[PDB]
């Protein structure tokens, strides 16, 4: 039974030597994959000259609405994905993570792209960097999306999540993707890709799929291409030395497997609930997804006087875990994905038993069983620093060693001795122990969860990579970071420092800068609707003379009787020289000047971006406000009844009779639109 | 004459096969370089166990003050550097760039580390990411400095600048460096390192130097090391495939050669002032540092109807360029650094002459003169898109080809056909031309300068890499980014997404988060000095009932007669339902509640970080304000007379009788210190 | 109290002045007809103000 490959818009398939997909819980082959003969250069050609100008022509707000639409369309028909994911040996609660974490990553990147990205093709990430004394030469950093493809090489752990945690930053960063899934569970990936393609939501060529060996793709990559890897270290270290990737100098982001620690502190005693949540977290982490998630706990570091208590608690908790078929009742842990994975886990357990010990049923696994089963294994290492096989050989299953420490300074060295880790955990209650742990063991870990009683109530866990936290550690974990919020879409964008005059940067960035030319057109910018505002629509307000009675009435009305405003003696001894007008009264009389009192398109204010009071305002000191538009960034009208609107940001520039700027800031504003989209 | 390498605290030298440094303007060899027999593992060992804990014990404010001290120590004895830089064949105006830009990089990173970095070892770059609905599981990203060495491999262009543009982010990001300068001009780098070491400012082991070949340094690097490269692409691709850099997965950052465009627009005619500044910029860029800078203009793209005018202006401007000795008067261009570099330039000129054309003195260059001179060369290519050797071969000297374009669409293709560049320039006056040029050609460049009449008055130039702009382009230009402001010190840090309860993240980050435990201690936080404030010192202010008279008095006093506050009919039709209290009046009455009226340590406010109005405050709705400290981040008392102080940031959180957060924001405050330091 | 106020400013009469000197600014006594009303649109406090509005182009 062929498993196809969505290349060049057509569900193609290969003609040649074929690998085949085994069923995990029973053992038969019900798919078989091949990609021999598929033209990969033509696939990249179609994705670059058909899908990339269709994604790069969209704005970021439309590319976030596309991710939200694909998230809803893939959340609707989610029950045809659990049936494909049960072929991988996962349970219902272990495939729930795989499906809903990817779809929640899609919703999360939709929310981030709707909230913190502009209605533009370019993306100015800085405010402004002035490079001149007069103000005729400045520079700001732009982020233009690359004009190539993203070659994502996933793994067999998360077909749904592991693609969709790389696909939403790719599509939000304006690039078409070519996903190469693992040939062990490519069927769920093709289910996801087919549900994406057969909806009309994404453009053509914006996604591809090679269920099978690529072979000729990495040899045909342009310098604007990015490659993201997730798998073993030994394969990804052969793909980094691939001659085209180093010749064209394309970004190669690698995520490998690591030895994730879980350090128990000296302050935790077995009468505390910290011990109970420690044992619960270690067991749930090691038994979720049969221990096959990349962020699974594989080194439990305990105090020396608590080895027996932790060991007895882990024995008494792990023997309730039932290995079997996931569909039948009373079975918590599912199975592995292949018999080759069972052989690999057992031959890593044998290497760990070449210098370790044993606490439970370990390497005993029936290699002729109809199904890739493996019992939950808890090892032991009595000499943790004198054994380099524990800190170097991972067992990619339900296996995790246990080893003692010496009073929270040997535990730091044992947590750092993994050579870089993908995740970690400290379970304490004293916060100074957590300070000393992050101050020395965050150099090697990519994501540390400090776990206590207050955190363990609504914790997402240790093996749930959040869609807004950095997923990736240094060294053995690969170095390449993923999912860092909006740090993930910046791997798909070239960061260009565009210099020039500010009146040029205002037209390049479609914003207003600091000293750009303005368009004063005799009416009030708060009377304009959204679609007739341009960034640069200024307003030169009338003046208002600040006086002593202004200081008195504002300090009376608010209550701010600070000595630099009310007292006369101490104001003559302060840094100013005399009594000054309140900063908040300058901020308030500004909005007294520029705000239209009438009923207009401006709905609410709710915002004040970045306020700095530069020079003081004295009595007998006029104030003149320069209200000018800076951003438009419309919203997508989430219902059909709601009013169409868009967050317009005005850059406010107060100054005085000498034209020197006091109190320059920026306010957000919700201006209603003239024409909606529903 | 030996060139002493600074390894393990001692000025050692090699014993064996050696290279040597020719005097570039005369021809004799007045140094000779070797590093054979030097223990390379002991250098990294001494650096990691001596200077790395001494740098990682300092705060970021102290590591910025150290950079300012090294800058003031090296700016004083700057005249012993021009004598060594005249040996490179560079002029006084070129060595002025090489020295003063390298020291202004130190001053710039000092002024960035003393303004935007905390008084701490761990730097949380985010605000906060809430991950729970109840508010007991949040996370934030910590940036901890790496615990290894930063091996810098420079080139022969900028011995002073190219080291110090890699050494100031390394020291500001808490790592010791092992600078490997090029053996063509390593003597200026040894002068810099000797002036740094003989000052007592940096710790021992916090800087090293290998004058000669590295040999066995890249084979000893741990996974917590980084490598930064600058030089040819052919060497840097051999260093990326080095079997330890890919084994330990250490960050290799590469900067290579490029083909920098300089596009002239259709709006520029020879009667405009844009044409003369175009010719001046091209000539000054091609003749500064004898064309031996990495950001030099090497492809001049002009429209087809202006090729004769541009060529007759460039030749008439370049015949005045005097090539000779820099010390004698009337000489503008210096010389190349080696006769080997002269042969390497002319062998690329012959490749460009194998398919191009000629306008000036090109391949005519005396390969027998006592001095590495090379004449200014302006080439020509009549068929730019049919000749791939122009867009693939760079001559690393005064050579810059010229080629025609066809109406701002062939110009974009010829600017993007460089395979990725390092810098660029569009000279226009129409900003909608610059919008298209940045939209289509910032994918391949790294720093574009849109030059016009207002920009060229105070422009730093095309070949001036600013210490707060990203220096580095994609593809052929390496890919790795440098000098990006604080984007450079993040290559030397590990980004750790630390999870846990907010009261734990308050103690890890030494800040306050959102829901941490507070320290209410019966007196007022504005009465405490700087040295007795802790982040968490809170204050629960008395209440104030927002009545209907408050809205009216504030709308009268400010002048903000907005319809949601002063109109009863229109506010019944708006989104709120009725009249609401002004947001700025909630902001002002908050400061009425928490500010002490007395004379205390609090000097000035001057700031407000991020204000968001969540829910509207209505009439008959009380207001209670929760002032609590967030950051301390002291200042270094730049004089001896000035008052010691520190920018304490409070986290203000207004709420009402339902205890829901209205109007949560954050104010800056310049709180005085009890004890000074300088 | 609790009764809104809306003002209908409208021009009524222009009647320029003759600029008795050569230095003085050209101007005219424009009379406006202010008509305040409330939410029921009944006219409270209707009156008329004089105003010395400056001219664009003088004559003498
Ligand atoms: N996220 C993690 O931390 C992961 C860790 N692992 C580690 O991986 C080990 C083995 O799992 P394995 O499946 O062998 O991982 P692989 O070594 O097979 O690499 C995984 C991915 O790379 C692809 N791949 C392999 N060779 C090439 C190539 N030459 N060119 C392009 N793509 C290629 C594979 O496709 P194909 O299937 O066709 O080879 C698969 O999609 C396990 O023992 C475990 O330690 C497993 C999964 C991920
Ligand atoms: N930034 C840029 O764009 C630059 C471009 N160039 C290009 O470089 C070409 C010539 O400069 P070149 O001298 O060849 O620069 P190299 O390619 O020789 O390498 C330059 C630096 O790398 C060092 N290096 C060389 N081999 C190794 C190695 N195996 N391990 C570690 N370090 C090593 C060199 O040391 P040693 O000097 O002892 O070899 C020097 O410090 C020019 O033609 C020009 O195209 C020149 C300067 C910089």
């Amino acid at each position: 039974q062929q498993l196809a490959s969505f290349l060049s818009g057509t569900w193609q398939s290969g003609r040649g030597r074929s690998r085949l997909i085994h069923h995990a819980i029973s053992g038969e082959a019900l798919w078989e994959v091949t990609s021999e003969g598929l033209d990969m250069a033509a696939a990249r050609q179609f994705a670059i000259e058909k899908g990339a100008p269709a994604l790069r022509a969209m704005t970021f707000i439309e590319r976030a609405a596309m991710l939200k639409a694909v998230a809803k369309h893939l959340l609707s028909e989610k029950e045809r994905f659990y049936a494909l994911s049960a072929q991988t040996g996962a349970t219902r609660a272990d495939s729930w993570v795989d499906i809903e974490g990817g779809i929640g990553t899609l919703f999360t990147y939709a929310s981030l792209g709707s909230r913190e990205l502009p209605d533009d093709t370019l993306w100015p990430e800085d405010e402004l960097i002035p490079l001149s004394k007069e103000g005729g030469f400045a520079a700001r950093h732009l982020l233009t999306s690359k004009s190539g493809v993203a070659v994502h090489i996933n793994a067999f752990n998360f077909p749904c999540w592991g693609m969709l945690e790389k696909l939403a930053p790719t599509w939000l960063g304006g690039m078409p993707a070519i996903i190469k899934p693992a040939t062990a569970t490519a069927q769920l990936t093709q289910a996801m890709v087919k549900s994406i393609v057969d909806s009309g939501l994404v453009p053509e060529g914006a996604i591809s799929l090679i269920c099978g060996s690529a072979g000729d793709l990495l040899d045909h990559l342009d310098s604007q291409d990015v490659v993201t890897f997730t798998g073993s270290a030994a394969t990804g270290q052969m793909l980094r030395v691939q001659p085209n990737i180093v010749a064209k100098s394309i970004p190669f982001t690698m995520e490998a497997d690591s030895l994730n620690c879980c350090v128990l502190g000296e302050d935790v005693t077995p009468d505390q609930p910290e011990f109970a949540l420690f044992i619960r977290e270690v067991v749930r982490e090691m038994t979720t997804k049969a221990g096959q998630k990349c962020t699974a706990i594989r080194r439990i570091i305990v105090p020396q006087a608590l080895v027996n208590a932790v060991s007895d608690a882990l024995v008494a908790r792990l023997q309730k875990v039932v290995v079997g078929d996931p569909a039948q009742e009373g079975v918590k842990m599912g199975a592995l994905v292949n018999a080759e994975q069972r052989a690999d886990v057992q031959e890593k357990v044998n290497i760990l038993l070449a210098a370790g010990c044993e606490i439970r049923l370990g390497g005993q696994a029936d290699l002729s069983a109809a199904g890739a089963f493996f019992p939950p294994t808890l090892l032991y290492c009595p000499q943790p620093d004198e054994t380099p096989a524990v800190h170097a050989t991972e067992a990619f299953g339900p296996v995790a060693t246990l080893m003692p420490a010496q009073n929270q300074r040997h535990a730091l060295q044992l947590a750092c001795a993994g050579g870089g880790s993908l995740a970690g955990t400290l379970v304490t209650a004293d916060p100074q122990i957590a300070r000393q742990f992050i101050a020395d063991a965050a150099r090697t870990h990519g994501r540390i969860q400090i776990l206590n009683e207050e955190s363990a109530k609504e914790s997402t866990g240790h093996g749930s990579p959040l869609p807004q936290l950095v997923h990736g550690g240094p060294g053995r974990a690969g170095g390449g970071e993923e999912l860092g919020g909006l740090r993930a879409v910046k791997h798909y964008m070239q960061r260009t420092a565009v210099q020039g005059s500010p009146t040029m940067l205002a037209a390049i960035s479609k914003q207003w800068v600091r000293g750009a030319k303005v368009e004063e057109d005799r009416i009030h910018p708060f009377r304009k609707y959204f679609e007739e505002l341009q960034p640069g629509d200024s307003l030169l307000t009338p003046r208002r003379t600040m006086t002593e009675a202004d200081i008195v009435n504002f300090a009376c009305l608010s209550g701010d009787h600070f000595y630099a405003h009310m007292d006369k003696i101490a104001a003559a001894e302060s840094i100013f020289g005399e009594r000054v007008v309140h900063g908040y009264f300058v901020l308030s009389a500004a909005a007294g000047l520029f705000v239209d009192a009438g009923v207009g398109p401006v709905i609410a204010n709710y915002g004040l971006e970045s306020l700095r009071f530069i020079e003081p305002v004295k009595p007998g000191d006029t104030i003149q406000v320069r209200l000018t538009c800076k951003r438009k960034t419309l919203k997508k009208q989430r219902s059909a009844e709601e009013k169409p609107t868009g967050v317009v940001e005005w850059a406010v520039e107060v100054f005085n009779q000498h034209q020197t700027p006091v109190a320059l800031y920026s306010i957000l504003t919700l201006v209603a639109r003239q024409h909606g989209d529903f």
